[PDB]
């Protein structure tokens, strides 16, 4: 039971040391890519990268280099492609991943400007008439609908492929309520939401992995898929209280470094699968 492992923390407000646990088992792979001089743009944080092993290789002979890496959960049956906001320049190389992997959704969970400054670029077109072409990747991108709600939009936009003239609609699915401190006061809003991306079938093995992403792609981001593949595996189990989140956690930063940037994110992650396994269960 996590529910009363999390109400043991709680009690004990051990938080902190619990989280600090996690980080200092939590393992350690070579970025030499990443850290290539002349990816230097192409990376949004000094401190956040994607380690070799699991990074996604852009097809192109040129500089198949992005900052995302993709995570594979092999019991879960769950895959997810974590990167950071795009940056000026990495629109292009962002969509040509899209692209590339196959994927049918991509789960924004920050907003452009946050906190006064930017933490990601406006990757997309705001208005119908107004479409975007990457010449670099020579990728043509078209709002085809936006549907607002209280905490979340959700677009639909047509990715084509200039170079073949081959199109196919991709799923934006931007949580717009994540505050620019600390985490959500309740889950609540945060697990509809991912609720919303599963309907989708963006999350389903017949589509490339879905693309997810924040600032760093690695606190909000790892909320969210950490979330998701502990409620996955609580459905399959014979014994869905056998699920550990702190395991869980530590196989996923297998695939990148950081996930879950504090012990406010680790305890909302506990919340989250606690709250979202009482819905989905009974
Ligand atoms: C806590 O550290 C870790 O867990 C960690 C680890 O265990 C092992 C390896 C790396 C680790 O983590 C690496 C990052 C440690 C803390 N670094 C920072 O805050 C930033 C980059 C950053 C920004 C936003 C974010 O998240 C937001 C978002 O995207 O909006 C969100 O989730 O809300 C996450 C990371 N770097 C920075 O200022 O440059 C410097 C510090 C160089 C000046």
């Amino acid at each position: 039971e996590m529910e009363k492992e999390f109400e043991q923390i709680d009690k004990s407000g051990s938080w902190a040391a619990i989280y600090q646990d996690i980080r200092h088992e939590a393992s350690d792979f070579p970025c030499r890519v990443a850290k290539l001089p002349k990816n230097k743009n192409r990376n949004r944080y000094r401190d956040v990268s994607p380690f070799d092993h699991s990074r996604i290789k852009l097809h192109q002979e040129d500089n198949d280099y992005i900052n995302a890496s993709l995570i594979k959960m092999e019991e879960a049956q769950r895959s997810y492609i974590l990167t950071q906001g795009p940056l000026p320049n990495t629109c292009g190389h962002f969509w040509e991943m899209v692209w590339e992997q196959k994927s049918r959704g991509v789960v924004m969970l920050n907003r452009v400007m946050e906190k006064g400054s930017l933490k990601c670029a406006q990757y997309w077109p705001q208005k119908e008439e107004k479409e975007m072409i990457f010449e670099d990747t020579n990728l043509k991108l078209t709002l085809i609908s936006e549907d607002i709600k209280s905490y979340y939009t959700v677009r639909q936009l047509e990715l084509e492929n200039l170079t073949t003239q081959e199109t196919r609609e991709i799923l934006h699915f931007h949580y717009t309520t994540w505050p620019d401190f600390g985490v959500p006061e309740s889950p609540a809003s945060f697990l509809n939401f991912l609720f919303k991306v599963r309907e989708s079938g963006s999350l389903s093995p017949e589509h490339g992995p879905v693309v997810v992403h924040c600032s760093a792609g690695i606190g909000r981001s790892g909320t969210f898929c950490l979330a998701d593949t502990c409620l996955l595996l609580m459905d399959k189990r014979k014994d869905p209280s056998s699920v550990d989140i702190k395991k869980v956690l530590l196989e996923m930063r297998k695939f990148r470094m950081g996930l879950i940037q504090t012990a406010d994110q680790l305890r909302f992650s506990y919340l989250a699968v606690i709250e979202g396994a009482k819905f989905i269960m009974g």
